[PDB]
C-alpha cells in the first residue's frame, strides 16, 4: 500500500508540486519527527499523504543506511 501511493504520486509527474512533497519526505537527513514538519507542510491532503508514505520508506531505508 505505501510504495503504492508513493508510485500513485511519483507516477502523474504532471503534479509536480505533489511528487516534490513525496521528496521532500523523502530528503530523510533530518531524522528526528516529519509529520511534525509536515504538519508545517499543509500546501494540500495529497501533498501530507505524499510526504507521509514517502517519510516512511525513506525513515526505513535510513534504518538501515
Amino acid at each position: 500500500m505505501l510504495q503504492k501511493k508513493i508510485e500513485e504520486e511519483a507516477a502523474k509527474y504532471k503534479y509536480a508540486m505533489l511528487k516534490k512533497c513525496c521528496y521532500d519526505g523523502a530528503y530523510r537527513n533530518d531524522d528526528e519527527t516529519c509529520e511534525e514538519r509536515a504538519a508545517r507542510i499543509k500546501i494540500g491532503p495529497k501533498c501530507v499523504k505524499a510526504f507521509k508514505d514517502c517519510c516512511y520508506i525513506a525513515n526505513q531505508v535510513r534504518a538501515e543506511q
